[PDB]
C-alpha cells in the first residue's frame, strides 16, 4: 500500500476517533477513484488484460480496509460503541468491519477471481442454433415481442442453461468466502450484514407485513393475466387453476409484464397507452432519451448532466466488435467530477423508464458529491433506487406523454384509466413478488439454509410461492435458475427493489402534495414543479449522513415504509380487477402447484 495511504497516529478517545475519521475518508476518496476506474475499465471493454487490472485494483480497497481496519481496531474497538456522537459511531463500526479484507492474500485472491468470472459468465452467455443470439438485445426482443409459445420456450430454456449451469460451482465458492469474511466482522452470515443496511431490528417482519398488504392485489393482476394467456395460447399451455409458465409474461424473468399489455390492456378502443411505437415512428435515438430525461430534472431545478457525463457515458452497445456489460449501470467515480452511465438503450417506452432510472442514481450522486465519501450513499439502499422511478412516473401519465409529443389522443375517463392503472400495474405490481422473493432465496443460501444440493429445488419453490409461475421445461439441480438473472452473480443485492418498489410511491405522494396538484394520484405529473424539486433535493443532499427514518419522515411525513400511497394510487383497479375475476367466476392463486405445461410437439424444433 503506498505510504500516502496508510493510517498515522490517533489518540485513544473519542476525540481521536473524530481525527482518525476524518483522516480515513481523505484517503479513501482516492482508493474508491482507482476501484471505480478499474471497474469501468472493464465492463465496458470485456478483455482478459482489464480483467487482471480490475482484480488488482480490488486486492489495494482491501489492502486499504486492512490498514485502517486494524488501526480502528487497535486504538477503538472496546470504546466506539458507546461514542456520543452517532455519526461517527456509524463511520468507526464501518471502519472496523473489514469484509473481504479479513480474508488472507490467497483467499482474496481466489474471491476477487470469483466475482470476475462469475461477472464474464454471466455478461458473455450466448444462446446458439453457427450463429448465436445474446441477452441484450436478441434474447430480450423475443421475450418482449414473440408470441410462439416454442420460440420463447427456446429462448427462455437456451438462456437459463447457458448462464446458470457453468456458474453453480463458482456461486458456491464465492458463497462460503463471501461468509468467512463477513463472520469475522461479527455478522453470523453475508446476509445479516447486507440486512444491516436497514438499521431495522423487525425488518424481515416488517417487510413480510408489506406483502400481506399487497398479495390480493397480485393476486387478482396474476389471475386475470392468466385468463387473457389462456385466450392466445389455449387449454393445453395454460391451466386456469395452477402456475403461468415463467416464459410467457414479456420478460425472461416474469418480473415485470409490461411487454404483454396488448394482449391485457381492457379497452382498446382508448388511446394507445404504449408509447414505443410512435417513438420508432418520430426516430428517437438513444440521445433523445437522456436529453428528454434531463430536462425534466432541470424542469425540477434539479442539476443537468455534466459535460464529463457525456463525455464519458456509454448510451448505446458498441456496434466496433467490444464485448460490454450490457446490463445498465450508474457510476460514481468518487472524485466529484466524473458521473457515467453505461446502457445497451434500446428505442422502447420501457427503456425510457430505465433512462430515468439510471438517471436517478447519478442525480444522487450530483446532489451528495461534497459530502465526506462515507456519506456519499443512499440514506438506504432503496431510495437510491426509487429517485429515478418517482420521476418517470410522471412522466409515464397521459398527460405527460402529450406535452412531450408521444400521445396525440387526450382523454380523461373510467376506461383510460382502468387502462393506465393495469398497464401500470403490469410493471409494478407484477414486480412485487419477484423483488421479495430472490434474497428470501439469498439469505437462505447465505445462512446455509439452502446448500447447494437445494439451490434449483429453493429457487423454484419460491418462485411458485411468490409469483405464482412454473418452469416450462424440467429442471433439476444441474440447473441453477437463480444464476441466470444477473444480480446473482455480480452480487447485487435485491431487497432494495422491493424497498424502493414501495417506497417510490410515498415519494410519489409527497412530491404531488408539495407541487400544488389535487387531482387523482396517478394523474399527478411534477414536471416543472420547482417546489416538488427542492424538498426531493433535500432528499438527496443528506446522502447517508441521518438514518432514513428522519430522512423519510421529513419528506413525507411518516417514519417508516408504508404500502398506503401505493395502494391508494392503485385503488381503482385493484377494485375493478377483484369485480372482473368475480365475474368470470376464476380461482385466485395456484391449486394445481404441481403443474407444468407439455413440451411442443416438436421440441426442439
Ligand atoms: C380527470 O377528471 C377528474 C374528475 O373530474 C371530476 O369528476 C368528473 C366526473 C366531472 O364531474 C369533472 O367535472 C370533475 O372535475 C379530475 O379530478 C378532479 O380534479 C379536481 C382538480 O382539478 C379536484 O377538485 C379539487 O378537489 C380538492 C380536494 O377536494 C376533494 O376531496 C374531498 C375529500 O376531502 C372529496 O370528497 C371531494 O370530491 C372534493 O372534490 C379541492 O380542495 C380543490 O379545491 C378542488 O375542488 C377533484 O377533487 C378531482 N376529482 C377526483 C375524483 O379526484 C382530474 O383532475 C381529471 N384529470 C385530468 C388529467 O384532467
Ligand atoms: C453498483 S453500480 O456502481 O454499478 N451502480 C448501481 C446503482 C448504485 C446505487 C447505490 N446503491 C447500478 O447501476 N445498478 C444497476 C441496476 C440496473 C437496473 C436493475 O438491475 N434493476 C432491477 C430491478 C428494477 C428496478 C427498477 C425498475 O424500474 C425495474 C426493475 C432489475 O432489472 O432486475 C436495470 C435497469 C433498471 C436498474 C440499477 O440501476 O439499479
Ligand atoms: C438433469 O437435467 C440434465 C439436462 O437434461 C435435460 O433436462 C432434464 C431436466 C430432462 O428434461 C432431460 O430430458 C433434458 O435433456 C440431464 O443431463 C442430460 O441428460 C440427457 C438425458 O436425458 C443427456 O442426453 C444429455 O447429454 C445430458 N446433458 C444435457 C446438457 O442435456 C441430467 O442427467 C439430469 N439429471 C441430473 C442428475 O443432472
Ligand atoms: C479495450 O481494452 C484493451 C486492453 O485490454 C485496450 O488495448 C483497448 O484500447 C480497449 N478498447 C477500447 C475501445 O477502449
Ligand atoms: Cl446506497
Ligand atoms: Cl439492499
Ligand atoms: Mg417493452
Ligand atoms: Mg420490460
Ligand atoms: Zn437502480
Amino acid at each position: 500500500l503506498d505510504p500516502g495511504l496508510q493510517p498515522g497516529q490517533f489518540s485513544a478517545d473519542e476525540a481521536g476517533a473524530q481525527l482518525f475519521a476524518q483522516s480515513y475518508q481523505s484517503s479513501a476518496e482516492q482508493v474508491l477513484f482507482q476501484s471505480v476506474a478499474a471497474s469501468w475499465a472493464h465492463d465496458t471493454n470485456i478483455t482478459a488484460e482489464n480483467a487482471r487490472r480490475q482484480e488488482e485494483a480490488a486486492l489495494l480497497s482491501q489492502e486499504f480496509a486492512e490498514a485502517w481496519g486494524q488501526k480502528a481496531k487497535e486504538l477503538y474497538e472496546p470504546i466506539w460503541q458507546q461514542f456520543t456522537d452517532p455519526q461517527l459511531r456509524r463511520i468507526i463500526g464501518a471502519v472496523r468491519t473489514l469484509g473481504s479484507a479479513n480474508l488472507p492474500l490467497a483467499k482474496r485472491q481466489q474471491y476477487n477471481a470469483l466475482l470476475s468470472q462469475m461477472s464474464r459468465i454471466y455478461s458473455t452467455a450466448k444462446v446458439c442454433l453457427a450463429t448465436c443470439w445474446s441477452l441484450d438485445p436478441d434474447l430480450t426482443n423475443i421475450l418482449a415481442s414473440s408470441r410462439s409459445y416454442a420460440m420463447l420456450l427456446f429462448a427462455w430454456e437456451g438462456w437459463h442453461n447457458a448462464a446458470g449451469i457453468p456458474l453453480k460451482p463458482l456461486y458456491e465458492d464465492f458463497t462460503a468466502l463471501s461468509n468467512e469474511a463477513y463472520k469475522q466482522d461479527g455478522f453470523t452470515d453475508t446476509g445479516a450484514y447486507w440486512r444491516s443496511w436497514y438499521n431495522s431490528p423487525t425488518f424481515e417482519d416488517d417487510l413480510e407485513h408489506l406483502y400481506q398488504q399487497l398479495e390480493p392485489l397480485y393476486l387478482n393482476l396474476h389471475a386475470f393475466v392468466r385468463r387473457a394467456l389462456h385466450r392466445r395460447y389455449g387449454d393445453r399451455y395454460i391451466n386456469l387453476r395452477g402456475p403461468i409458465p415463467a416464459h410467457l409474461l414479456g420478460d425472461m424473468w416474469a418480473q415485470s409484464w409490461e411487454n404483454i399489455y396488448d394482449m391485457v390492456v381492457p379497452f382498446p378502443d382508448k388511446p394507445n397507452l404504449d408509447v414505443t411505437s410512435t417513438m420508432l415512428q418520430q426516430g428517437w435515438q438513444a440521445t433523445h432519451m437522456f436529453r428528454v430525461a434531463e430536462e425534466f430534472f432541470t424542469s425540477l431545478e434539479l442539476s443537468p448532466m455534466p459535460p464529463e457525463f457525456w463525455e464519458g457515458s456509454m448510451l448505446e452497445k458498441p456496434a466496433d466488435g467490444r464485448e460490454v456489460v450490457c446490463h445498465a449501470s450508474a457510476w460514481d467515480f468518487y472524485n466529484r467530477k466524473d458521473f457515467r452511465i453505461k446502457q445497451c438503450t434500446r428505442v422502447t417506452m420501457d427503456q425510457l423508464s430505465t433512462v430515468h432510472h439510471e438517471m436517478g442514481h447519478i442525480q444522487y450522486y450530483l446532489q451528495y458529491k461534497d459530502l465526506p465519501v462515507s456519506l456519499r450513499r443512499g440514506a438506504n439502499p432503496g431510495f437510491h433506487e426509487a429517485i429515478g422511478d418517482v420521476l418517470a412516473l410522471s412522466v409515464s401519465t397521459p398527460e405527460h406523454l402529450h406535452k412531450i409529443g408521444l400521445l396525440d389522443r387526450v382523454t380523461n375517463d373510467t376506461e383510460s384509466d382502468i387502462n393506465y392503472l393495469l398497464k401500470m400495474a403490469l410493471e409494478k405490481i407484477a414486480f412485487l413478488p419477484f423483488g421479495y422473493l430472490v434474497d428470501q432465496w439469498r439469505w437462505g443460501v447465505f445462512s446455509g439454509r439452502t446448500p447447494p444440493s437445494r439451490y434449483n429445488f429453493d429457487w423454484w419453490y419460491l418462485r411458485t410461492k411468490y409469483q405464482g409461475i412454473c418452469p416450462p421445461v424440467t429442471r433439476n439441480e444441474t440447473h441453477f435458475d437463480a444464476g441466470a438473472k444477473f444480480h446473482v452473480p455480480n452480487v447485487t443485492p435485491y431487497i432494495r427493489y422491493f424497498v424502493s418498489f414501495v417506497l417510490q410511491f410515498q415519494f410519489h405522494e409527497a412530491l404531488c402534495k408539495e407541487a400544488g396538484y389535487e387531482g387523482p394520484l396517478h394523474q399527478c405529473d411534477i414536471y416543472r414543479s420547482t417546489k416538488a424539486g427542492a424538498k426531493l433535493r433535500k432528499v438527496l443532499r443528506a446522502g447517508s449522513s441521518r438514518p432514513w427514518q428522519e430522512v423519510l419522515k421529513d419528506m413525507v411525513g411518516l417514519d417508516a415504509l408504508d404500502a398506503q400511497p401505493l395502494l391508494k394510487y392503485f385503488q381503482l383497479v385493484t377494485q375493478w380487477l377483484q369485480e372482473q375475476n368475480q365475474q368470470n367466476g376464476e380461482v385466485l392463486g395456484w391449486p394445481e402447484y404441481q403443474w407444468h405445461p407439455p413440451l411442443p410437439d416438436n421440441y426442439p424444433e
